[PDB]
């Protein structure tokens, strides 16, 4: 079966793990308290794309910070590392003007929940089928 199983036991706050799945990067960021608070401080009305783009929940779900992470605590942000404009790999480590990712191909800025805030990309970075299957492992797909 296609599903893969990622050990995240050693991922510390402020670290992104990048894993290849279906030929493309998946970003698994363990968010800092700053990342989480900032994500939760954004009103839906401020967003370019109000859809959660999240395979795990209703396709009409709103792009609240809570609908962008795997866990209620908001520590685990898992998304395709594929810019929704033309597919370049967004640069992380708190890059760009919105405390998240910057796609250097045509200048798209994503926030700390991977939501599009500035530039040509039309959509928030999509979230794959992903869930914890115990304390230390995320199943993708
Ligand atoms: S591919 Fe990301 S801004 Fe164009």
């Amino acid at each position: 079966l296609a599903s893969i199983f990622v050990d995240v036991s050693s991922v510390e706050p402020g670290v992104q793990l990048t894993v290849k799945f279906l030929g493309k990067p998946i970003f698994i960021r363990r968010r800092t308290e700053a990342d989480i608070e900032l994500g939760r401080s954004v009103q839906l009305g401020q967003l370019v794309d109000t859809n959660a783009r999240n395979a795990n929940i209703d396709a009409g779900a709103e792009a609240t910070d809570q609908n962008r992470t795997l866990d209620e605590a908001g520590e685990w942000l898992v998304m395709w590392g594929v810019c929704t404009h033309l597919g370049c790999v967004p640069i992380g480590g708190v890059s760009g003007d919105f405390g998240g990712w910057f796609c250097p191909c045509h200048g798209s800025h994503f926030d700390s929940a991977g939501r599009i805030r500035k530039g040509p990309a039309p959509e928030n970075l999509p979230i794959p089928l992903a869930k914890f299957i115990d304390e230390t492992t995320i199943q993708l797909g």
